[PDB]
This record gives C-alpha cells, sequence and structure tokens, in this order.
C-alpha cells in the first residue's frame, strides 16, 4: 500500500472560505495534512463525513493539521455546493478540485470506470510520509473522532521515538518501549 | 486501493484452539470476515491489538463475523506464541501463517524490504468483497471498537441498501 | 479529422427534464444529433450558449434533431446547476455527464491538462456520420442560429444527393448540381 | 485536437494578384490569419465561398487579418482559375497550392481517399495559436459573416484578457468578467 | 526497375472527349497501353508532349494501343485545360487525374518533394506487363516517334516468340533467333 | 524513379582498348556520361546495341560525353568477347564488369532472379545527376540516335537555364521560357 | 552450483547469546565460516542438527571457524525458541533471521513454494569463497563430524596447496 | 538448488566392465542412482574418491543403488584410464562420457570457462527426485561412507513416511514423528 | 560447417558437350557428385585445374561419379570458353553457370567482395551428404589425383560400414575396424 | 567461409614434448601454422594421420611451419595418449586440448551433437590468414604429403605476389603470371 511512502507533487485549484486558491505539495511541507477523498459533489446524501471534519477543524488546526477534501469535480462546483448546502457551508478548510484525476491517482484512489475517487482518508506527516490510511465502501461512515485519535497518536510517536502506541491508545495511557526483554513478554 | 474488489484465492496453515488447520477462501464464503495483518510474532504492539480483537471476538461471532490474524511467521511460531504469552493465549480465532507472503501480497500489504506485513485490517463481506480497509504506521494503534462499528454499518447497508439522508 | 466519420459507441448518465437517464450511441441511430461540448458547470460563457440552444430546441425537435450537452462534470452537477440558474432551467434536452472523459475523447475534444472538454459542437446524421464541426477557444461564443443553418443544409443534402448547398445557403435559395458542364463556369 | 495549438512551419507557392509568391509561417507571425481550405479548383461550392470571403477582404484587411485559401491543386491552376471565373477573379488574397498535401496535413485536414482537402476554416492569432475551427461536409457551405463575427470576438478577447464574449456576442455588446462572485449566477 | 513487372490495380477519374469516366486496370486487359505521365496542367512543356502524342493517336488506335495521360491534377482541371488550350483541345485520349498520387506511385514515378509526377512513359502489353520505360528530366521533351518505334517492336516480339529485335529495329529489318549456335558469333 | 538523383559511388574493373583499368565515380566528375547496361556477353541482341553506340562514339566524344557499357560479366569476359566478335571489336569505350552487381543495383537495374542487368541507358551530367532514363524489355533493341537527341537536349538545358526543350526538340528549334504569363497559353 | 564463487553482501539481524546483533559479510572476512540453513523454528529435525553443531562449536572455534544458522524466521523467533527448548538453549553461535529471504536466495537455497530454506550447509573460507556445499531432503540428516572433517581438509589444502598422490 | 527436483532426460555413451553401453534416464527409473561428477580423467592425482566408491559398490548394489561417474571426457578415455590405473581398474559401475556437457548442465554442474564438471555427487530416488547433493572444492575428499549413510537414510524415509531422520541418524537409532505436540519440544 | 550436411536444392543452366541443359539437385540423387567451384572464366589457374579433372573424367564416370564445375559466369560464357581454349575444349562434364550466386552461396563459397566463387571442391554421396571439402587461396592449385583418392576412400567407407580408411589409404590397403579392443593400441 | 580470413584469438593448454604449456594466437604471429583437428584421443583413424604429420615435422620446421593438433580432450589426455601409443610418442609438436570447444568453434569445426571436432586441417600464414582448408568425413584419411604441397605453394605465392601456382604445381615447375595477355589463351 502507500503506507509509509512520500506523497507525490501536485498542483490543483481549490475553493477555500469564499476564495479560489492554488494548492501544491509545497503547502504540505512542514505540516501535518489530511487528504480526505470523496466521490462527488451535489449527490443526494447528506455530506455528513465532511461536516463532521468541519466540526473538528478548529481542534485540528490547533494541532497544526491542515485538511484538504478532494473530489474529481471542479473548484467551481465546490463553491456552488458550499452555497447550496448548510452542511458544506460549515467547511473552512480547502476543497480541492481534481478534474484531471492526477491527485487521486497519486494516492492510487481512482475508480477508473467511473472517473470518481473512492472514499479514502490519508494522514501525512511534516516530511510527506503517509502514516495512516482508511478506505470504506458507501454507507460505512468515516468517524472524524477516530481520525483525531490516529493523528494524536501519529504526532506522539513522532515526538517520542523509541516508543510505540498500543491498541486503543489515548493520551495519558501507557506506551511500550521496544526492547529485547519485552520480546514475547506481553 | 483494493476497496470493493473480490478477495483472491489462497491456501494457508493456521493455528486455532490447539490445532493446525488449513484455511482457504472457501472458508470465507457466506461469512463476514476480518483479515487482521500484523508484522511479527514475539514483539510488542501486535499482541495488544490482537488481544483487543480477542476481547470482542464473542461479540463478532454473534454478528456472524470470522477473524483471521495473518503474519509472515509460520503456524508453528503462532502455536509457540500462543503457549508463551497470556495475551495471545486468549485468542480463539485462527492465526494464519504466511511465510511465502502470498496472502499478504494478495492484500497488497507487504513491507517488501522487511518481509513483514504492514498493520492492515480488511473487512470482507459474504461475497468476498472488501468493504473497509485500514492501514497504520508502526506505532499507531487500531481500535477494535471502531472496527466493530464499521462492521455493523457494513451489515446494515447490505441488508437495507439506500437508507440515507 | 472526424469529419465524415462515424461516431463511436458510448454509455453515459444524463440529466433530462427532472430525471436521470442512460444515453448510448443506440439512442442516436435513426435520428439527427447535436453533441454540444462545454468545459464546466457553474461558470460564465457556458450558460449563455446552452440557453441559446434551449431557445431553438422546439424548432430542432420539429426537424427531428436531438440535442446532447456534454461536460466532464457528473449528472448530479447538471441537475444542481439546472435548479439554480434561470438560464439552465430552460434546458429540456439531455445534459450528459462524462466524468471518465470517454465520450469527450471519442470526439477528440479533451483539454488533457485541464480534465475539461473544449468548446466544440458536432452535427451527426441518422447513420452516425459527423457532417459539421465547430470548435472555439475559451472566450469566443457559438451562435445557435448558424448551427441551425448548418443542420438545415445538412438535411437538404441528405435529401437531394446530386445537389450541394453553396455559401450562405438558406432554405429556398438556388442550390447547385455538380456536373461536367458546370465545371469552371461560376 | 487542434484548438489552442500553434501552427506548424510550412513553405508553399501561391498565386496572389497576378504573381507567384512564396508563403511560409513567417508571413503569419504578428498577424491574424484565416486558412480557408477547400477541395478543388474548377468545381462548384468552392468558388461561392471564396467569393464571399473576397467580399469581406477589405474589412478583414482593415482589421489586420490576412487570408490564405488552400487546396491540393498547384499555384498554376489557381492562376488559370483566377482568369476564367469572374468570382475567382475578385480574389485579392493569396491562393496557396498544396500539391504535396503537407500544409493540409499540418492542419489534419486531408480526405486521404481523395487527395483533396476538406472544407475547413482556421482562425490563427499573431502568436500562431489556432482560436477557431470550422469543418463541414462536402455539400455544406460556410458563411463568411459568421467567420467575421468570430474574428472580431477573438480579437476582442486578445485585447481584453479577463473578459470573454458570450454567445451571439457582436461588437459593442455586454461581455462577462469571470470572478468568484459571478459563479452560478447567470 | 519496373521493367517486365505487372501493373498494379488502380481506380481513377478521367476526362475524355467532353465526358468524365472511370478508368481501372480492367480497362487495359486485352489491350496495349501507353501511360504518359507529366508534372502539371497549365504549364509549358507538358502540352507540347501531350500534343505530339495526340497527333499520333490515330496510328496508335489502329495498332490496338490505348493512351492514358496522367498527372496529379484532378479531372476537373483537365477539362478546364482542355477548354483553355488549343494544343490540349485536340486530345481525344483519356486524361487521368491522380490527386492521391496512387497511380503515379504504382509506377514509382512521384517527385515526393513536389507532389508531381516525373516525365515518364510506360508501354504495357495486353497481359499488363511493362515492356518499355522512358523517364526524362524536368525540361527535356519526349518524342512520340520513338514511342511508336518501341511499340511496334514490342508487338513483333510478342507475335513472333523465339525472335528478338536488334538495335534500331524497324518493320522489315532482320531479326535474331536466340540459340546455342549463335552464341558469340555476332 | 531515379531521375534527377545523384549517382552513387562505385569502383569497377573494365576493359578499354586492349587494357584493363579501374573506373570510379571520380572519373565521371566534370564529364557527361552514358551508362549502357545489357544482360550478358556472348549473347545476341546485346552486341548490335553496343555496336550502334560504338558507331556514334566519335560524335559523343566531341560533345564531352564518355560511354560506359555495363554487364554483370567480368572484365576478363569483355576482353575475350572483344577478341571474339567483329561487332564488339570496334568498341573503343570502357566495358565495365560488374560481377558483384553493385553498380547495376546503384541504378536499380538488376533482374534479381537472373543476376543480369536489364537493358537500361542512363544519361548523367557533369554534376552526377541523371537526366534521362530508358529501359526496354529482353529483346527490344535501343537506338543511339534517340540517345544523342536526349543528350543534345540535356546539354542545351544546362547551358541555357530558364529555358526548356519542348517535345521533339532538335538543335535550332524554338524553346520555351517558363513564366507566369505563359501559364495556360500554349 | 555456487561452488568456488564468492559470497554476496548481506545485512541481517541475529540472536546470539542473549542479544540482538547485526551481521553482514564484513563479519565473515578473514574467518572460516559455516552457514547452516534449516526450514523453520519450533519444529523437529532442525534442532537435533543445530544441537549437534552446538556440540562441536568449541572445537570449530578452536579451528577459527564461525557458525551462522539461518532460517526465514525473525531474530525475535530465534530468541523465543532459544528460551523454550533445551537443545536450542545450548546454541552459542549466531542465529540469523532471514524474513525477506535475501540471504537464502543469495545461497540459491529457497523452497519458493514454502517460503522456507532448504537443509543446506556451506563452508566459506577467509576470502569469501565457498569450498564445500551439502544439501539434503527433508528427513536426511546432516553429520556434524563429516562437516568437521571437510573443514579440516579445506584448511589443509589452503595452507599446503598441491600435496596429493 | 536442484534439491527435490526431477532429473532431466539424457543419452550418453559409457564404459562399463570392458564394454561400451548406452545410458539414458530410462535406465534410472525405478532405481536409486548416484551421479558422481569429477573434472577430468588421467590427471596427476590418485583417483581415490572413485576407488572408494568402487570399494562400496557391492554393498550399494545390494541396496539397489546404481552408480554413474561422469566427466566431460569420452567413454574412449574412460576405457584407457581403466586400463592404465589400478584404482580405476577396480570400477565395475558405469563410467559415462559427457563431451557435449549436456548431462553436466542438466545437473547445473559445469565450470563453463574450463569445460569440466565440478566435483558434485547427487542421490536420485526411484521416481527421479534428487534427495541429496554434495559439492566440494579440490582436495576436499568426498567420503563414500557418508554417501552410504545418506542413501540408507533416504531409503528409510521413503519406506517410513511420517518419520524423519534426525542429525547423525544411523540404523537402529530413533526417528522423529512430525506432530503438533512435538512442536517446540525438542 | 558443411561437412556431413545435405546439399540444398538448386536449379541452374549449364554447358555440356555442345548443349545447354538444366541441372538441379534431382540430377545428383543416387549419384556421387563433385562440385568444382572456381572464380572466373577466361583466367589462368582455373583452366589448368579443370583440364586436370577432365583427364580423370573417364575414370570418375567408370566409378559412377559425376562432375559439375561452377562459376558465377553464365552458361553462355562457358560455351565461348569451351570453343576458345584447347584445355577447356576437352571438358566433357557440365559447366554450370551461377550468375545469381545462389548455388555458390548454398555451399557458403562466395567471395562477397568480388562476386566470384572461391577455389572449393565438394564431394557429395548418393544421399546428398557432403563427405569431403577442400578450399584454397587464389594462387594455390588443387590436385585431381588427391581428389580421386578421397572419392575412392569415401566410396569404400560407404560400402564397408564398420570399417574406415586410415591416412594415405589407397585401393587395396589395410583398413581399420573400430572396436572396444582396438582402443589406444595403434 | 573461413578462407582468406584472419584467425581469432585463443588461449589453450597443450602438451608438447613432455611438458604442459599455454598456446595463444600470439605464438602464431610471424610464423606459418597448421591447425590439425581430430575428433578424439584413444581412437583408430586419428593416430595414423597424426603420426603421418609427425613424419614430416622435421621438414615442416625447416620451412618455418609450426604444427598444432587439436581435440576437445584435455591436455592430460594427450599426455597419457602420448605415453601409451607408439605412434603418438613420435609427436614432437604441440597437442592442444580444447575442452571448452572455443578454439574448435573459432574454426567453425564442431560436431555440436557430439562435443567433438571434425577432421579438418587449416594452413595459416604469418599474418594469421587461412590460406587452405581441408575437411573430411569420419572414415576418410588425410594425406600429409598433399598438405606439404599446399604449404609450399602457399609460401611461393606469398613470396611472388604477381604469380600463381597452377594445378599439380610442385617446386621448380612452370608458374603462371596473371595479366591481360594471358586471358583465355591456356
Ligand atoms: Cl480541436
Ligand atoms: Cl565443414
Ligand atoms: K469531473
Ligand atoms: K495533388
Ligand atoms: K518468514
Ligand atoms: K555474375
Ligand atoms: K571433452
Amino acid at each position: 500500500s502507500l503506507i509509509n511512502t512520500k506523497i507525490k507533487p501536485f498542483k490543483n485549484q481549490a475553493f477555500k472560505n469564499g476564495e479560489f486558491i492554488e494548492v501544491t505539495e509545497k503547502d504540505t511541507e512542514g505540516r501535518w495534512s489530511v487528504f480526505f477523498f470523496y466521490p462527488a459533489d451535489f449527490t443526494f446524501v447528506c455530506p455528513t463525513e465532511l461536516g463532521d471534519v468541519a466540526d473538528h477543524y478548529e481542534e485540528l488546526q490547533k494541532l497544526g493539521v491542515d485538511v484538504y477534501s478532494v473530489s474529481t469535480d471542479t473548484h467551481f462546483t465546490h463553491k456552488a455546493w458550499h452555497s447550496s448546502s448548510e452542511t458544506i457551508a460549515k467547511i473552512k478548510y480547502a476543497m480541492i478540485g481534481d478534474p484531471t484525476g492526477a491527485l487521486t491517482r497519486n494516492f492510487d484512489n481512482m475508480r477508473e470506470d467511473e472517473g470518481l475517487a473512492d472514499r479514502a482518508t490519508f494522514v501525512v506527516d511534516p516530511q510527506g510520509i503517509i502514516q495512516a490510511i482508511e478506505v470504506t465502501a458507501e454507507g460505512i461512515g468515516r468517524d472524524a473522532s477516530d481520525l483525531l485519535r490516529k493523528i494524536k497518536a501519529a504526532q506522539y510517536v513522532a515526538a517520542h521515538p523509541g516508543e510505540v502506541a498500543p491498541a486503543k491508545w489515548k493520551e495519558g495511557e501507557a506506551t511500550l518501549a521496544p526492547s529485547l526483554d519485552l520480546v514475547g513478554k506481553i
């Protein structure tokens, strides 16, 4: 999989808080990033997953995490969706348009026979390495709280090399210190 | 990704409740399955995660879900690990050995420079279709409760396609 | 060159008069067809050209001509655009979504570096043969009346094989009949 | 697709106002150029279209636009035709001969089974970029008035970048100024 | 060289005595044929040669020989030239138009850099076998009396097999009988 | 065809007036040359043709024209034939032997199934450019008077550039001056 | 075969006398080496053979010979096996883990359909040259005394090239 | 390695007890075989390894094991060596000559830059599967008694499937019975 | 290498005792054949060798051996040579002409830079198998007596399979009978 | 064909007069060399030919000619053969072993299906050029006296470049001098 690989260069237009901006990989350097892919704008389902990320966005920015939602629609479409839907209107992070499919293909996330991205979330660290990946079928919700947890854990191992976060790890809980004597002990 | 693709045929030995059994894709037919990959027996993060899945195993079995843990170690090694660790001894689901690495590569989950599988979880429906995928870096834990929630969502949308807004 | 070539098979979803439908090359067999490509929904030059075609749609249907607008946006986006623009709301012809870009490539009409189609119009006869092509750069509008004139002329020539319609030909004006005697005499 | 691509180099003999001249792409640089392809000298639809362009050549020159008609006949034949037809006699622009077919193939406009060019018109700006294309079937005549309209719109857009001419736009009519604000409003 | 090879199939339009016709390889079956290539209509050297052939056309028809002049101009152009020039107006043989160059290339007679044929003459027998070739350079005119001489000699060789026409063979002169005894005796 | 191409380099042994010599492309530089190919020594038709050329050899030498007869036999064989035949004994020009076939193939004149050259004559100018070609079939003899006619005409064209020899041009007859005014006047 | 070829570069983790160490070809330079491959930890034939080499290890060390056992299991597994079996606990030479299988394939010794090494022994001289090779089927035992004899013969011919008839 | 693979077909001449015979793989079917390779006949070293096998040959035949020694010399050379050396004279098994190198290459045992086989011994069971392999450098003796041991062990596991022979196994000694309960126990 | 390979099919014209004949491989079947290649007719070393074979042709015919001399000259040249040289005049065997070089290349005997065959002699048995080859440099003569010796030995060996003729073997001398017993004894 | 080609580089071990040596192409530079190939040591026809060459070895060394016998056997085998055959014991020239077959393939002399060389002899001059080749089938012996004759002739021609040695030429007999006058006169 693309776990533990570096993200590839990209250049896309985006809608962000009433403005059109350009995003490239250079904007991700030195930062934590979340690439949040979804198939299409303006479908008949409430865009809850994106709204749930927007609800957590202040906290994600406090942790220095930037969020980019991505679909193969244009930034023009994103802007109209943002005006037409109260849920989407809550989004203050960048909505990237990827009509060439190139960003989606960099993350190996294209449904080629449909021309739409799959429902994938990628966590990328400040050096561009992918640290977590989540892909679900339609109807299987992506929980923004499990995403926050994973990010906090990724930030923790980065700040404490020599330690690993066991299952269900949360802040305050015990970590493990990989060693010879710990081999076969747990 | 492999989302929404059918799992590939496989044939592997496993340790399960004190015996060595053979597992193939025919054992997954008509059942919900969780393929739980981890890098290596006799290490550290791997057992807490495996133990957390063992703690929910009764519940997963009430939902018609089978669990298969997979690493590139042999079934011999799993048996030995099951006898020596208190956390692993709780496991009652099948521990598959994948020394040729074929099952891992079928799930595109190999660390090729280490010969070990990445920390990946796959939810596979009764038709062999992969419905959820999770992969994390060495040190970021999986949450068995989030896995359960997803499995319940997957079962619900299968039973009731189209219930949305 | 796609002039005097046969259209290739396609299968696309479309928005037409409040519903979603499938459109394929078989729906064009036996009919006159206009494939009207444009780059993106929710932009500026695109709606005026599409509305202008919607104004001639009653006349075109009386001539047996079906209209298909095409962009690489999805059919969901078309529907949304249709509900929010007064200009697009008057479209009663099929709005095809081509997110894989396969129909656009069939017509060799993709801006590959943008993932959007160019501003191209094609006139296709009942046998699937393209009889007229028009392509313009981003800021130059098309004129549906010139489009109509070309369709009428195309119909005449199909209906009168040993005749040809000269420059600026309108219904009822003097046509020419290619022969040995007429050679070099105009 | 040739829209928005640069014309290729060429070198051809042409008949222009009683003399044979050489035309190359260097003659087109810094000028607006119309390449008017037609299938054959001493035929029927071909002269009426060429005469119609001649009727507008005074205005086109006034706007800095050069015209080049092109067929696979030789420049010798164009001269004989100029002398024998009262319509061709009024042509004051260069009548290019393309017997190798090289210029016709640069514009991808050969009828390979006939060795004759198709009825295509290309509008080229001072930088060599193709801004408008029109191709019609053998029996359908082109309309010089619509060619004029397009040239004027292409010239306007060159001069007012950030503006675009909507459908049916003519000199002295309202133009659109793309902005974030205007998206989805028309 | 193409001496003693079979002509390849062809299908070309032509002008012959005020009418347009189709010529193919079937029209030459069972007949003797002269393919007279020249570079271009409405030029200078070409008509004098074509006229010289026209003068000898009755004699040729008596010998069962058909003439086919060829250039890469169209049959429309040949008609106009036929009406235009007093030299060309006396041609009663078929003027083939070869705008695709296929017929010229079958006889490996194309000037690929000009798209015009060279000045070549081919004698073809009733079985389609080329028995004589003549190619001269741009500006050197051919002479039909030579052509007739070669034709008469070709026909004798066919009607009297086992004999050969020596240099300067004219009707009534001695012919050689190839044999073992004659080897090195001349 | 090879008309108006430059001869390729060659190196062959030859027999000339009781002596063996080497001939290369350098020996033809600055001179007019006639390459007279024939199929085989000690045959029947070949000597009569070679003799006919021998008769005209003084006239040719006055015009600065050198003769080179060629066959795929060796120079040893040419000598023996020179001693053996009264027709051949009168040849004072160089008899080239081309047993490798390289020289024959440079002139695309090989009968690949026999390993013998066809009956072809090539006129080459001082710059090595072929100005006239003649190929006849096994058994049709060539005529040197024709050859001289083509040679004299080739030389005039070279010494008076901007003029062209019409059909049947002989010394003293009118020549054409290619121009614009003359197009379609003949 | 690989007889008389130079061993290829490698980098692997090993268990040795209670610690994890890294082993590369630089540790073999200037020494006589025995590479002892076996299919899998926590099995049957493998330990008797490994124990027999452990019984001669003091002697092999008196002759300047280093021993490396190799299997496709991890160094973690070797450590666990060393703690649980009385036969393996006697091993004081390095137990190399080869999970990517690179060291095994360098010696052309992989059972590709099992992901396990074949039962092969290689004797490698101080210049990296392979001087003796032995490979046996599953179930045919290696003889550590025959190995010793060969190592002594290899050392003798190296010291005294040409002493024959 | 070739361990546990089937031997490939072969056809070689051999010297055996004063006679020349032919050996193919068909002679190995249903039998145990030992292929004993060695570099060359008639060198300056006493051929002890081959003599040591000859000393054990009666016993090997009682166990139904056939022996074939192989080098790239001819069977002619083997026969002369057998007459000249007392050690070689003891050999009653087949001495195969392999001058094409094909048998040696089937067992991947060629030193290609020398054209001699390496010092390899292969034990092959009645189904053609290689069960043991031994390769040594020069001076490192192959012990025929270790070979007998291996063979007895190979024959034993074949006769008692479900059992394996541990290290140093000899007849009378205990075997192991691969089972789950034995896992990690030894 | 051609020793012990079968001759390839061929079809050539030849001069034999005042007539031209066709020779093919079918003429060689069931006969012993000598293919005597030489570089050129009317040269120096070539006739002395050919005459020497002629001196032995009576004996060769008596032994059922046919002879074929071969060069790249034509059969016409062989006849002229037969008439002019008292040495060649005594040749009663077929003098094959190989102007395509095809027969010479079948025997791999072309001097590719000269288009002449090298001085090679091949002995072919009734089954088409080449049993003896001799090739010499340009200046070295072959000896027909040694050719005879070889033919007689090849015929003896055909007749006494299991026997061989040793060095210097001549009719009625001791021959060897290969056996195991004779190995290493001579 | 290896006639008149240069020998290729080689490096082989040999047995010569009681010792083992290396032989390469450099040992032949500046000397006359005979490469005498034979199939196998310890056989029947081979020794009589080799002994026969050993009988002329004193004469050959007086002529500056070195002899090399070659087989695919090893040099060890040669030595052994040398010690056991009365015939081989008289060989004082180098006996090359070619177990890789590389020298035999250089001379294109391998029986690939046997791994043995054919019965071929090559005469090589001081410049490494092969001047004579002889190959015979398995039972036909070579004659060293014919070999000597060819070497002498080869030496003469090298020593007298404008001369050639005819058929059956022996030292002192009449040689020929190729020239124009001698053509066709023998
Ligand atoms: Cl385009
Ligand atoms: Cl050969
Ligand atoms: K799209
Ligand atoms: K043309
Ligand atoms: K493993
Ligand atoms: K030839
Ligand atoms: K050999």
